[PDB]
């Protein structure tokens, strides 16, 4: 059962995502224009880190889904580009990992099921991009190229870079109220206990 200050933060974050969400979708276009879409496959799990980190942090149903519709809505305000368009594949890559964590009860957080739920954004919005993006348009060896990239990057951009940023939040304390800053003092709790006079 959710908590109002669980909500709350679930929302700084998106927000606070949002904004680096934007940046790297800049990037992603000048890169596409100069390149082609393959040249922003390798980042493209970062902008499904901010599910992984809710999910993570608060372990509850609906994080990864919520949370990055949050971002995604920010995102398009503060002026992406494609305008709306980026909310629907928001809510896409956001289902997609929420789909891991439903799949595994909402009960496993270690690092393989996170990077899993990063895939499950690659997935999905890879999905998205055949219908909407013109990926349709291209080969077999090129989407199959690219996809692999994606699902890499999900993996390590999301899954395990968002592992990497929620621990460094825990260990500021800032955390405390969540099911990771609760992991957390569990942990150092057993550590404690190897003390000796
Ligand atoms: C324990 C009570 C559970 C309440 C469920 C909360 C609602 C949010 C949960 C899941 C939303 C994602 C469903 C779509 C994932 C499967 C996609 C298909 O591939
Ligand atoms: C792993 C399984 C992933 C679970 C769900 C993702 C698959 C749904 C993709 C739908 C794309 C609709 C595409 O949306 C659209 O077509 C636009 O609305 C058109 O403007
Ligand atoms: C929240 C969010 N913001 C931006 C992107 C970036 N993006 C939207 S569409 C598109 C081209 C088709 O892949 C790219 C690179 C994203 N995926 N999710």
């Amino acid at each position: 059962s959710w908590k109002v200050k669980e909500i709350v933060i679930m929302s700084v974050i998106s927000i606070v995502f949002a904004v680096v969400y934007l940046l790297f979708t800049h990037f992603g276009n000048v890169l596409a224009g100069m390149f082609g879409p393959i040249a922003y496959e390798p980042i493209y799990g970062i902008w499904f880190i901010v599910s992984v980190i809710a999910a993570y942090m608060i372990r509850k149903p609906g994080a990864a889904l919520v949370s990055e519709i949050i971002a995604a809505l920010v995102e398009c305000l503060l002026g992406n580009p494609s305008g709306p368009m980026v909310i629907v594949i928001g809510i896409v890559q956001g289902l997609g990992a929420e789909a891991v964590f439903l799949a595994t009860r909402w009960k496993a957080y270690s690092l393989p099921v996170l990077m899993l739920a990063g895939m499950g954004s690659s997935v999905a919005s890879f999905i998205y991009d055949l219908f909407v993006s013109g990926y349709a348009a291209y080969s077999p060896g090129y989407l199959l190229i690219m996809l692999v990239i994606r699902l890499i990057s999900g993996a390590l951009l999301a899954g395990l870079l968002g592992k990497a940023v929620s621990d460094s939040l825990a260990y500021t304390g800032v955390l405390n109220g969540m099911a990771l800053g609760k992991e957390l003092k569990k942990k150092r709790k057993r550590a404690s206990e190897h003390a000796s006079l």
